[PDB]
RNA sequence: UCGCCAACAGGCGG
RNA sequence: GCCAACAGGCG
RNA sequence: UCGCCAACAGGCGG
RNA sequence: GCCAACAGGCG
């Protein structure tokens, strides 16, 4: 068994799908990267640790690049015009059972489900109103 | 129009659904809370701000409580045995178009989609392996 | 739900009723006003916040115009001679369930029911005796 | 006449009705309490004073207790788990006629009528939106 | 109802129309923006406050951008060559009835009607004479 | 050209129209007023200047009389209770061509078109909600 | 709260 | 960068 | 007399 | 608690 596999980060239909694959797992930090120029790749990292006697903390990070071609001195390189950075921390007490955790996940999925406040606001360069 | 409405945070079928409703929107921080004892309620907050000249930062927070009844001196109160805390920060450059933002959202949704590494690990009190 | 709708503030039996409607939502503070100049309007505002660790506090304010000998749409000075202000502050411990809160509301309705001491005193420009 | 009479604070349909009765008028503060131990009683107080040279102010307070039986030192005592506090102040100009005042009373009654926004939000442990 | 709706800021006859939509209400400042990158968007904001004891002030702002594509560090980014800023403040006495206010709105509309002096001068890059 | 001519400020459909006419040109500042006492008149002033090296600024001011319960030709005090003031400041970068300026004007007309948020709010003595 | 200026919900002088 | 009782605390 | 907070006819800042 | 070029920086 293994959950350190490749997965679809962005489901753009069934073609423009962005897939990330395991690239490194050093010092307790799992890292996935999309194919082609690392300079223009999507990045995802995840790590867990006992933040305290009663808490376990997950630290997840995602990088979404804006693909672009930089030309300097007639020399063009594939780069990222800029990057959007997602940084989330999830703290779960050691008393949480699997059911409790399943719930926490559902909460996260609902928070970002299509149509809900937060995702709608983000997807539209907007805030809450 | 308004996106500061109530929504389903947890989709437990069509019955045990956890819904959060707008409760307060002070100092640029939108806050939703589930019904009944505030002591045992789910909490969600969201806020946006220009973190820098080129970046806009979203700060989202979710609290998942473990419902329990505390009895002290024969007096019982509805409380939360403990709480799981989710804290995420999303940084998006001002050059991002709506399409760019739609993508970012998709990335977030995919990261937590059922079956993928991160959600599976969390839902099982596990890390990456 | 979605409670921010217009409602009848003063019920005079269908004819001569005073309806108050949404006029503002800045800072999460809900506001309703009658179809009058701001100086002669009926105003209602409401807001909720966690006033402390154990309490939540609702702040309700109402402004009622002096109608006897009033000149509709005119300039009436001094303002203090033509207006009554009601300030309500409801503190509810975070342990209060929905049921508990229903009771609290009832208590408030009972306090002001027609024929009871308080409303009777007020309506008669008197105190208790 | 005399308006210092007992009244039903909480109408539960004849059964489980909370009634408060005159209990004190010391220092010009009219007081009513439910037929309970001073520690578990519902409390209503009211007072009027000529605040300014042209204003009269009514100060009304209501205390809704959450009855419980606590065990202190191995002995059982009737107590209140917590209390909900309603504090309201009403300022009326001396130029207000009785009709002017009836208007105020009506507005307060309408403000809390079943089905209206404010009472709905309170009873639902939520804000207005 | 709810007046926080999207509207057409620039009417170009159905084709090339600039529309702005609600994007934020944080800190009591209603905001609308065009479906663009935050860097090239049209922006409209509005707020009301009780300036004096007898005045209400509306503060409206509109930003008209001159879209362009700049090359920074060999990379192309969506930017605004420059922006035109409209800042307007409207102070209305609390004694103004709704009809009084409609008068104001009409005057503002007439002030900028096609063919009238002011809009003519502005559109011609000239003064009045 | 020669734009300094009279025009209809408030269009009430031919009958009851408010026309404003040239009344002063001192210091290049154009002024228009309705046929009223200066205290009850409709006033409009406009002027342009190079506010900075890159910008030109138009300053438009409008004064609208409170009409409800007004006494034509009478002395109405305090002035602040009977008048509304509109101050507009339009900043236009020196690069703006005539075409650009036409667009800016359109944006201004759209902002105040009948049925849109801003004018609707103002006309109703309300804010955004 | 008045006068200015701006890169525009900000800055300077009153 | 970390911690938390989580719109808060320390480097 | 205005803004807060409370264990609520009391406390803090104006 | 914040910022970022983001498994990093300052209180």
């Amino acid at each position: 068994a293994s959950n350190f596999t490749q997965f679809v980060l962005v489901d753009n239909g069934g073609t423009g799908d962005v897939t990330v694959a395991p690239s490194n797992f050093a010092n307790g930090v799992a890292e996935w990267i999309s194919s082609n120029s690392r300079s223009q790749a999507y990045k995802v990292t995840c790590s867990v640790r006992q933040s305290s006697a009663q808490n376990r903390k997950y630290t997840i990070k995602v990088e979404v690049p804006k693909v672009a071609t930089q030309t300097v001195g007639g020399v063009e390189l594939p780069v990222a015009a800029w990057r959007s950075y997602l940084n989330m921390e999830l703290t779960i007490p050691i008393f949480a059972t699997n059911s409790d955790c399943e719930l926490i996940v559902k909460a996260m999925q609902g928070l970002l489900k299509d149509g809900n406040p937060i995702p709608s606001a983000i997807a539209a360069n907007s805030g809450i109103y």
